[PDB]
């Protein structure tokens, strides 16, 4: 699973030369669609994301395409001719409190984030700034804010969601997951 998976996990950063991820994502289409967090994003200047080759890191400019503010999330496409492997949003699946999950994530220096958790709970809220965000999937898999915009998957690798890394009052991390629907159902092309 920790070999098969982290290619389609990508860091997600300004355009800086000397810039890292400040962020991860997840490549959803071949041709380079990338879905990450919405706040991750919205204030930077260029986005650029950072993608884990065979040769190091690469990277590549992209642009937002469709933003979904109701779950924090945004979609980008990279400017390029270049293939990826990607996660098949037909293999989406869902998950219940109790089952195991993977929430995969890329450091500021490109390297792989992963840990192992149990969904805690189906139905959360979360405030991310003024947007009140609901039905949020919960999971100690999630344990630090790099993780933040990367994928959660099951135990077969299939897409389950994309984490949000947040504050408690404690200052305690915990982990947070809109679910993949909100990505195939608030999508079209």
């Amino acid at each position: 699973l920790y070999h098969t998976v982290p290619p389609a996990v990508v860091g997600v950063g300004g355009g800086g030369v000397n810039a890292g991820p400040v962020a991860s994502g997840a490549i959803v289409g071949t041709n380079g669609y990338v879905i990450t967090t919405l706040h991750s994003v919205s204030k930077l200047p260029e986005i650029s994301v950072q993608v884990a080759t065979t040769g190091g890191i690469r990277r590549f400019p992209a642009q937002v395409v469709k933003t979904i503010p109701g779950h924090d999330l945004a979609l980008l496409k990279m400017q390029t001719t270049e293939k990826f492997l990607h996660f098949r949003m037909a293999d989406v699946q869902t998950v219940v409190p109790g089952q195991q999950v993977f929430a995969f994530g890329r450091n500021m220096a490109g390297a792989p984030l992963v840990r192992q958790g149990l969904v805690q709970s189906a139905d959360a809220p979360l405030a991310v700034g003024a947007t009140q965000i609901t039905h949020l999937l919960r999971s100690d898999a999630v344990y630090s804010w790099e993780q933040t915009g990367g994928p959660l998957v099951n135990a077969q690798g299939d897409l389950v969601g994309i984490n949000i890394a947040a504050t408690g009052p404690t200052g305690k991390v915990e982990g947070f997951t809109v679910p993949a629907q909100v990505i195939v159902s608030h999508l079209q092309d």
